[PDB]
């Protein structure tokens, strides 16, 4: 039932057409929770999941977060009209270590009113760049702004998910939002651990080697 | 005039007002042809420049490349609007890597578009994730869709300027659209080899260093 808390994901800037369709087509074979893929696939994505359970989720001002409200809310509406279900957006991590917490809840507040409830919202805090007490503040800023998930990291920083960070994270949000691990999640071991420090969800390329426990093929 | 070839630039997601506020200042001192900042602090940037011949720069679509048309558009017009007068956008590359080549060209056309003479459009191709063919095809579409540059590379996906791809994107545009070399040149005689190749614009972190050729303040 771990295939439920797997978003199947591929978020390299090069890859191809092909390259989503094979994503989705193993979502599809695995009963994956969603792909998540950048915007400009997610109508294909939508195309090859359509009359499926696998929902396409997409990644929004990704990776850097330093986009403006306004163009993070565009990029969402477009999205759902395109297909997602599913929205991962990055956190204006700069604005947070400003100090600047109203456009850092403004930021995620104009992705959630974007959406209008049409698809989930997740929000990548960033970990590796975040103190301790940063990542309390960003989690309680995107509770309050109305965002379904806090997320550990894009993949494309420093560090990925740590067991001490999703607790963390857990402990701030309690039962108000969900909690994605991401980065570094490349095993069936990785994933049980996130998920017993409180992950509901996991952000991976390597989900068919966590579900078949490393027992599948390609498992390498 | 070294000076105004430069793109004085800070892009790093954990960049904070302070920092922007200071490469501001810097460029004023020195008098470089923009700064170039993520859209986020375009207004800021605005504000500090403004009066001065020193041109606010952003980023489209960056650094993937690979949100929707639709969205980088928006973001160009956003941009313009607070206050950004040069935009360099991402390709999009993964749609060039399948070979849709009427995509990869209605994505720059679409940020040709939006800026409509109010801003100046560069196209980073990513020379790193390219074939050489991919290379001269991403530039002979950038000035099929009007733009007014070209630019070897985003600084965070695997590599930089290099004077065999700065003379092969000199050669492939001619005299039909400039050629920025970034990414890596964060010295003088660097800044000098890719100038000698063809390099009519440079983005970088030092311009300080590269225009004082050493004297410049904090040079470590």
């Amino acid at each position: 039932n771990i295939a439920k808390m797997i978003d199947h994901t591929l978020l390299k800037p090069e890859a191809t057409e092909q390259q989503i369709v094979q994503l989705c087509t193993e979502a599809k074979q695995y009963g994956f929770a969603a792909v998540c893929v950048n915007p400009t696939w997610v109508k294909t994505a939508a195309r090859e999941l359509s009359g499926t359970d696998v929902r396409v989720c997409t990644v929004i001002g990704f990776p850097l977060g330093a986009t403006t409200p306004e163009t993070k809310a565009f990029e969402t509406t477009n999205a759902i009209e395109n297909g997602a279900r599913e929205v991962d957006m990055v956190i204006n991590i700069g604005a947070l270590k400003s100090g600047q917490d109203e456009l850092v809840e403004r930021d995620i507040r104009a992705v959630v009113e974007a959406a209008a409830g049409r698809a989930l919202v997740k929000v990548i805090v960033e970990t590796a760049l975040l103190t301790d007490e940063e990542k309390v503040r960003a989690c309680q800023l995107a509770v309050k702004a109305g965002a379904d998930y806090v997320k550990t990291s894009t993949g494309f920083s420093g560090g990925g998910a740590t067991v001490e960070d999703v607790a963390l994270m857990r402990k701030t949000v309690g039962d108000r939002a969900g909690v994605k691990a991401s980065g570094g999640v490349r095993d069936w071991k990785t994933a049980e651990a996130m998920i017993n420090a409180g992950a509901t969800r996991i952000g991976t390329s390597s989900g068919v080697a966590i579900v078949t426990g490393g027992t599948g093929r390609a498992d390498y």
